[PDB]
Parts: C-alpha cells; structure tokens; sequence
C-alpha cells in the first residue's frame, strides 16, 4: 500500500487542529512522505451519514469516547491493523478493537478575570443570581455532568446521570446561556469577550488565555476524557490511515501534542520527554482528579441515543 492522494483527517478545527497539525500531521507527512490534509466535522452524526452513504471520504478520525462508543455501537469503523500499530508503551486499555486512545483530555470550567475577580465556581455557574453570558457544549455529553456536579453531586455519585435533575439544573441559568457550541466556537467567543464563563476544553481554555484573554479557570467540577485515533468503514486509504496512527502514538509525537497544547498523552514515555510542570495541567494529576470526574463512557454508549432527542428538543 502507498498513498496516490491526500490521507484525510478529521478533527475539530481551531487551536487543537493547529496543535494536531504540528504534532502528527506534518510530522507524519515529512516521516512518510504521505500528503496529510487536515479537515473538520468529526462527530458520530457525520461518521454514520459518511460511512452509510458508502461515499467515504475520511480515512481518519479524532473521536471523543461517547462519539467513539456509538460509532463502534453502529458498527461503523473498520478494525485497528495491531500488525501495523505497535505502540506496547501505550496502556492496552487505550488499544481497543476500533480505536486507539491518543489524548487525555479535560473540559473545565473557566471565567474572564475582570467580570469575575472572585472566580465562579460550579455552584455559582448554575446560581441564576450570578449574572453572566454563559456558554455550554453544542451536546449533552459533558453539559450534563458538569450540571450535576454543579448542583451538588459528588463525582463518586455521578453515573447514572440523573437526566431529568441535570435539565432542571442547566433551566436554572437557560435565559442567560448564549450557545451551546462546539470547542473552536468557545476559543473565538472567550477572545472576543462575547462570553462570560464556559466550559471548554483545557487546552482550548490556556490557548485563549496564550492569545491574551485575561482568562482562568479549575479543575471543579471538571470533566475528564479520551480521545480516540479510528478509522471509518470504506475509508479508501485504511492501510494508510493505520501507519499514520502507529506514527502518531508514539511517545516523541505525542509529547509535542502535549508541548502545544494543553491535552494529556496516553503513551507513558511521552511525560519525560516535557517540561515537568505541564504534569499539573493535566486531569490526571491528583490534586486535579479529586475536584472532578472521568467520563463514563458505558453509561453514554447506553443512554446516548435517548438523551439526544432529549437534548435537541432541550435546546430548541
Ligand atoms: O477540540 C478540543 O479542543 C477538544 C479536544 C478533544 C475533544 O474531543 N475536544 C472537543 C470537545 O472538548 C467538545 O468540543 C465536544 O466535541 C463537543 O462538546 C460536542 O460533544
Ligand atoms: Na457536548
């Protein structure tokens, strides 16, 4: 197998593929001499229209946990080549059938400085006294844990969500949420200053605050999560897309992920390679890890469908 058009890959655009494009993508173009094209819309709805409609065009995909459950539910993805993927520093849990584990990944809760010099905390995001234009993820995955933490649920008691309570709680503050957006929407609205208090991804997060947004934000009530190298069913360079992920976890890659941006790695050689401190910015360390919670991603590979057509009804 050899690449006679560009492999395509897709993420979530903004700041994170410009991190993804300087630590995999042209990287593994200049290793390879394989053209990478970067492009976005990653996302369970596209992969199954896509793969589907058998007019793949995607040979890559970055997938979050929840979306990477219903893509493997729906049987969706071809399986990962492990003859081509060696990555034995990579924990066996993140090299599953469908995917491999890359990135581990935090979405926090974050405030511009001068409207809250005392900070928000989760109470006081979901306090309709605090007043602030506030900001959700564009889906319920990640709003409504971060709702229910915000109410007062310990992370030990977080699984099963309680639906109806995390509505009841996001209704609190309804009137004064802007948008329910997708993580380059956030960066570009924190920058602006057209919102108050979001909840976004870390690395979105200190990237706004690099580009000069007086910014900042905790580990409380934050949510962590994996993200996933897979490859679509039909993806006309499957091969290929199995050597651009074997290159791509390796533990010098994803170091310069985590050197950019500021997401975690799944490859265990890749923390001695970066700057001591970008350990504390991280979901796994401790004294951030006790403050908030780990996705669930069996509960969402469960109940995704059902709170879908809740959430889109919740939000129109
Ligand atoms: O793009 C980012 O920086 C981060 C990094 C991994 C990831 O999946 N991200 C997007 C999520 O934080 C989030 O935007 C999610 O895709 C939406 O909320 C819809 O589920
Ligand atoms: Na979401």
């Amino acid at each position: 197998s050899h690449m006679m058009a560009d492999l395509v890959i897709s993420s979530y655009g903004g700041s994170f593929q410009d991190a993804q494009t300087k630590a995999y993508f042209d990287p593994y173009a200049k290793a390879s001499g394989v053209k990478v094209t970067g492009t976005t819309g990653t996302g369970y709805a596209k992969v199954k229209a896509m793969v589907e409609s058998g007019n793949v065009t995607w040979d890559v995909i970055s997938a979050e946990s929840p979306a990477f459950a219903s893509e493997v539910k729906d049987g969706l993805l071809e399986p990962i080549d492990y003859s081509v993927v060696k990555a034995d520093n990579v924990p066996e849990n993140f090299r599953t059938k469908y995917g491999v584990g890359y990135m581990v990944f935090g979405t926090n809760l974050a405030w511009n400085k001068d409207k809250f010099p005392n900070g928000v905390t989760p109470a006081q995001f979901f306090d309709p006294n605090v007043k602030g234009r506030r900001v959700l993820p564009s889906d319920a995955t990640y709003s409504l844990e971060f709702a229910l933490m915000g109410d007062g649920v310990k992370p030990a008691d977080l699984y099963p969500l309680d639906v109806k309570r995390a509505l009841k709680v996001i209704d609190r503050v309804k009137d004064q949420v802007i948008g329910y957006k997708g993580a380059s929407d956030i960066q570009a609205l924190m920058q602006q200053g057209e919102a108050d208090i979001v909840y976004a991804g870390t690395g979105r997060i200190k990237n706004a605050i690099k580009a000069g947004a007086n910014w900042s934000y905790s580990w409380e009530g934050a949510l962590a999560d994996t993200e996933y190298w897979a490859v679509p069913k039909g993806a006309p360079h499957a091969a290929e897309a199995m050597k651009f992920i074997n290159f791509a976890v390796q533990a010098e890659p994803q170091a310069e992920l985590t050197r950019v941006i500021a997401y975690g790695p799944t490859n265990v050689d890749a923390l001695r390679l970066l700057d001591p401190a970008v350990a504390k910015d991280l979901p796994s360390y401790p004294a951030n890890a006790k403050l908030g919670a780990v996705l669930n991603s069996k509960w969402w590979n469960d109940n995704y469908d059902a709170v879908k057509a809740e959430w889109t009804t919740y939000i129109m």
